[PDB]
């Protein structure tokens, strides 16, 4: 094969620098990129009319939390609407995020679409005019992007077609982003739906990630200028067998070690349906896993960072402080987790220096 | 693998019936789907302002030719704008086309985009919201679609990535079309640009088409409900070595026989940079080639059907009849050519198959 | 994307001529290549010692049948041992086959081996030193070869790996054969085991063959110099739903039309566990199928041609004539079947083509 | 996809333990598996007769060096013949190797063969009966295997076919080895032949390794139970541009970080045509490269450990100690190099500065 450099040394440096800032030690990502339709159910759960104003207010509430979150948040993913909104004082949200040490991200996919001839499987659309959009988003403050592909574990899924097509579209998206100075977060989410066990999820995750990286290679993707947002390896929601956080961690880390090249700058786990606490405990266990991890293992949480805040807010301006306090608490918790220093309840903690090997050959 | 029927017997029948009507014996396709920018230079060559009215008039000129073109035209591809325009008599163009026994086609791709990391290669965009667009186009009179991918023969092209990616996007487009009752014309055009010889074009065409059909298979495409619009196999536009129409026909039919399954309903050749006469002569030779051809071998010409008509018109309303007469001439010529009954002499055949032209093993 | 001719025009001509002779109108293949282990149970069914002499005698019985089989047998597949044995008169068996107008074939695979990590799936070995073996076999009278891959329909099979691996090994085998002037018969047999229906077999057959031909393309195989030996498309053996022969034929022909390039010279069906009569009726129906079939559709039968002869022989020399008469009858029946002229009233077919109330779109 | 465990937890532990022992810190591999035809050339350079005894003696010379090599050699690769030879004291060589703390390896490939339709490219054979051979080698003292695939950098190479096929066969070989308790060393060597520069070699190496690992994933290979033996990334042997050891180290480590999953236990570099000193210095730089390296980076040298020894021996039984001395010196140097603690000076005469490069004798 012959090389026709997709990127210059300067372009590579920029993407790599951005990727590293997002996942710097102790830092993670706040996923606040819900679209109008996606945020609907959540605002409904608190009797709050879904208007641009209330959406702006909620986003402002999260983005303007006190500086304690600064060393916790390396990046914030915004939905198109939000990227162009301003805080009460007139400061554009992108400026607010940056002033606090965070990198601004933008969701660029246009949702999933059904794959004909499959058992309810999908691929994701959004490539049309993506280059122009990325150039504009870059000019308007964004330095990284988000694109979500979705796979499901079932009797005949994910199928060869679903795996191949989703990996290919992720690669196209990644290529377009990098041509525009935008770091692409590659998100091949395997849903936890089903009654399959832990090892089945690990197997599917391994196969999916192997396909993802072959496709990224085929499309000449600069891995150092990318981030990976995968599901943690866990049993299906309806699985009857029970597992410990250490087992989930071992399966998760083993799967990543067998598929993700060291060159990938970081892994920002999606939390799916996990509760705030569960997502923090699992990430902590993941970082405490004895095995060698050559990439940052952090978070890219939506619900896992907003659940309590959304409830505390309830749509009342008077609850601004209370709501922000809940968000700050999860930001702090997860900052400790991505460093393996989180401990669920108490306020004493501070202890983390010892490791030994026992049984990972079972994975 | 497991089957999850992409189409019901009814949907299959609908698609197969449409595909067969388009390429019925003696029928071909008029490709009049040039976009505003694509038709610009065309009108510019005849000193005619590229306005909606002039474009509307030119299309009217072609679509309203006498009933003599009826047995010659099985389908007409239109650009979005034209699908929603009307003739002077108030009839929408789709109705005009249909009353003459032709099937209405609509171009749905959104142009080519550069593939990063390649030597100027491209893929094609246009999948976003394609399903909704197809459902609407169907409702407005269209029964088939057009999507053009472009590949180029060079020192390092077409690359593995270009072949793989273009084949994949064509399959995605085809899949979406069939879900909406639209017959997709799969167009993987290999440009004639360059000084490569006939053997090289045949080689590249064979590898490209093998990739295209494997992709269509992977995406569960119903071949009977599709058509193929490939480049004929010819030497490069600047190849110093010269060839006969019989050699082009042999190279073309051999390439297709080695890659296109018999289930494909028809092959509608693009004319590329060929003149009106050349395109008719090559198509005729292709149909006279002494090899078994399990699919209709006809035309889907743009320039090869409009060149003279455009020039005769010259943008002057009073040249309507003279311009349409020219179009009818090429329509009738190609109608005979797709049956192997064309002779540049005049009407009927006078120059048939000679003899002793063996050694097809040299291809 | 560059060509480096694997074969010269002369080599292509030789391979194409050989392939055509084997499947010439009315001719099929006698598969008598059972190894010592495979023929053991065959001999014990008639209480006969599995000695080289009895094997030679049995093969001789079939190869020296009267001249009535000449127009019926275009090729005879032999096991290594047999290729070097002689008839009572001292004539090498390959000479015997050739004098009767048959082409000599040789099995070159070395059996199946388990694919680790699969549910009882296999690939086939035999590539080591295969080029040298082919050159020797060619010198010793053989012009075509046999290589069998086996796939099974089950809950998770054929798997992506199994399909990809078997298709790849068949391509390597075919490439080596063509380099030595040997026509390779590509045999990707999908076993009839299981309770799946006709539709599922057709689906799997379609996916398998699509993979086979993409692999042949990737390995630069000259299709005109090859033959295909696939399973007919039938319901599983344990399938509770019944099907007519016309349905088997429609499913079979449809699958082939959707995957086998017309350049392939011929298709020689394996009969699996079908009875002698069943295999003839099905092949006849296949040739009677009203769809366009661009390749010869004939037989490559083992059991379907030897069952009765083996029984009639019983291992007793005095039964030679009786045994040979049984083989000749099946050779005649299938010769008519591969022309669609078979009837339980052989040598006098005329009245045919009755019904019409059908729907190919149901396939 | 579905999991059908290729290995039990016990089998994985055995393979993992073996792999780790071979590349334990400070340890490397002595590749003394030259076939008789290959070693005959080196014995020829010293006017020594290529007899079984001479070969036995030479191998004994290397395998029985003093205990100073013990901490340096984690593994020794042998050719079939040597595996069944004994030292002067009657001890089988495998026992000799084990008593010194080394793991015994066996070459199992049967050499390269030409890929038809390519520009002098090859694949490698040796799969036939490999399972039975591994089981026997395991019983006879071997715990790991060696299989070499060869690729060349040129205008059209390595081709898509060559990359795909070589990656696939390496995967089949690895699969069979693991089923028999043998650790497979995956060796996809990209020859240094040519005038290409460093970045071109890096590009090709990245593409080749990406293909190798995708194939290993497709074939369900347990990476923790494998080792990788790739070429270091260097400019072509005929490249005009000069590079430093730091640059070679940077390109090599970067290519590996972009393709080799952290789960791979170790990388044992081949030296190609590098001199004994050149190979040690580059390995040292590789280990000193400032990038994160999640796998052991050591050696698997043949001539790079035998050059001086072979020259000092000269086929004279009295030069035993002299020869061994040269070998121990190189073993020590590389032992320090794989820990990034090597620094040269005077030692290792001109025989260690001579290029051990020999153009690929084929095309």
């Amino acid at each position: 094969p012959h090389s026709h450099p997709a990127l210059t040394p300067e372009q590579k440096k920029e993407l790599s620098d951005i990727a590293h800032r997002i996942v710097a030690p102790g830092k993670g990502i706040l996923a606040a990129d819900e679209s109008t339709g996606s945020i609907a159910k959540r605002l409904q759960s608190i009797g709050t009319e879904n208007t641009e104003e209330n959406r702006r207010f909620y986003r402002q509430l999260l983005l303007t939390a006190d500086d304690r979150v600064n060393p916790c948040i390396g990046g914030v993913i915004l939905f198109h609407e939000t990227l162009y909104q301003k805080a009460d004082d007139g400061r554009p949200f992108p400026q607010v995020i940056k002033s606090k040490g965070g990198v601004v991200g933008i969701k660029v996919d246009k949702g999933v679409v059904p794959l004909a001839g499959t058992n309810g499987e999908t691929t994701t659309q959004g490539l049309d005019g993506l280059s122009e959009r990325c150039a504009q988003y870059k000019k308007d403050g964004a330095d990284f992007a988000k694109w979500r592909c979705v796979l499901k574990i079932g009797e005949h899924t994910p199928s060869a077609l679903a795996i191949m097509e989703n990996a290919n579209v992720l690669a196209r998206y990644a290529s377009i982003c990098q041509q525009n100075g935008i770091v692409p977060i590659v998100e091949p989410e395997i849903l936890p739906d089903g009654d399959h066990d832990l090892k089945r999820c690990q197997y599917v995750t391994e196969k999916v990630l192997a396909a993802v990286y072959k496709a990224l290679s085929d499309h000449h993707i600069y891995l150092e200028g990318t981030l990976l947002k995968p599901n943690m390896v866990t049993p299906g929601h309806a699985c009857t067998q029970k597992y410990s956080h250490e087992e989930i961690a071992m399966a998760t880390v083993t799967a990543l070690r067998r598929t993700v090249p060291p060159a990938v700058t970081g892994v920002t786990f999606l939390s799916g349906g996990q509760s705030e606490e569960e997502a923090s405990i699992n990430l902590n266990a993941i970082n405490k896993c004895p095995l060698l991890k050559p990439w940052a293992l952090t978070f890219s949480y939506g619900r896992a960072l907003q659940a309590s805040a959304l409830k505390a807010w309830g749509g009342k301006k008077e609850n601004l402080k209370a709501a922000q306090e809940e968000y700050v608490k999860r930001a702090l918790a997860n900052s400790l987790a991505c460093q393996g220093k989180y401990t669920p309840s108490g306020q004493a903690g501070a202890a983390a220096s010892e490791s030994l090997f026992i049984s990972n050959h079972a994975y």
